């Protein structure tokens, strides 16, 4: 797993460029091999053996999961402790979701294909639970493809949005499939809006509360250019954030519905 992983010294790295914030991150030219990296280095000034090993931890998790949906690896620079990877030109979901109006396609295969990658995940023997799935942590390539990012949080704030009602009803539970199905509705709504999930809101600990009960983001209305998907959409993320996670569907009959959406 760690073994393909190349350690990088800061010589072979110019041009930083700040694209992050946690940790900052930043684009990189790499001289000897031509192209742009990625590397996100640690908040801290005094970067522990715990730190350290974690950084290894998240780089090995991401190695397992090589997938075309799923942000390639290549290592980790010890001069500035920092985890070293693919550079995503476009940026991320969050971003592109708050700068202008997509068109349906693009939303469709972006829900898509962060589908299949999830899916991917949970595939795997045994399951890698992301936990920490968001529009900030979808990254999209020159061309508008979905490549899922940050392992920090993987198992074998703003995050409140995005985290299940069970979490909040039991005093730490055992992490789940069903954490990241509920996740994923919260970016499905996020998508179908283009805004962020309790923006106009106050105090998060009143939502929070409700959320518990069975409250939501209020459900879109229906779109003009293409009604049918819409509303098939909307259905499949209001299953997807059923209070009950045993009803919520499996990445794969998710992805299969996806896959749906996209095909005209
Ligand atoms: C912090 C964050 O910076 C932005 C988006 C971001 O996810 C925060 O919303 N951000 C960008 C903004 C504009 C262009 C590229 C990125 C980028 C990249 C990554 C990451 C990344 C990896 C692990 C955790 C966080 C990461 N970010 C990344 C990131 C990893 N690969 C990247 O290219
Ligand atoms: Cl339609």
């Amino acid at each position: 797993a760690l073994g393909l992983l190349r350690t990088f010294d800061a010589g072979e790295f110019a041009g930083w460029e700040k694209v992050g914030s946690f940790g900052q991150v930043y684009k990189v030219r790499h001289v000897h091999w031509k192209t742009w990296l990625a590397i996100k280095c640690s908040p801290s000034l005094h970067v522990d053996d715990r730190e350290r090993m974690e950084l290894l931890e998240e780089a090995k998790k991401m190695e397992m999961a090589k997938f075309r949906y799923i942000l390639p690896v290549y290592g980790i620079c010890q001069e500035p402790v920092g985890l070293v990877m693919e550079y995503m030109e476009t940026g991320s979901l969050e971003k592109l979701l708050a700068s202008e109006p997509l068109p349906w396609d693009l939303r469709f295969r972006i829900v898509h294909e962060t589908a299949v990658g999830m899916n991917f995940l949970h595939c795997m023997s045994p399951p890698l639970l992301h936990l920490n799935l968001k529009p900030a942590n979808i990254l999209l390539d020159a061309h508008y493809h979905v490549k899922i990012s940050d392992f920090g949080l993987a198992k074998c704030f703003g995050t409140i949005a995005y985290l299940p009602p069970e979490r909040i009803r039991e005093k730490s539970r055992l992490f789940d499939t069903k954490h990241d199905v509920y996740s994923f509705a919260i970016v499905i709504w996020g998508v179908l809006t283009q805004k962020k999930p309790f923006a106009d809101e106050k105090n998060i600990l009143h939502i929070m509360m409700k959320v518990v009960k069975g409250h939501r983001p209020e459900l879109p209305p229906i779109c003009r250019p293409r009604p049918r998907a819409c509303a098939s959409l909307i259905g499949l993320m209001q299953r997807c954030w059923h209070a009950d996670p045993q009803v919520r569907p499996t990445f794969q009959e998710i992805t299969s519905e996806t896959e749906d959406l996209c095909e005209k």
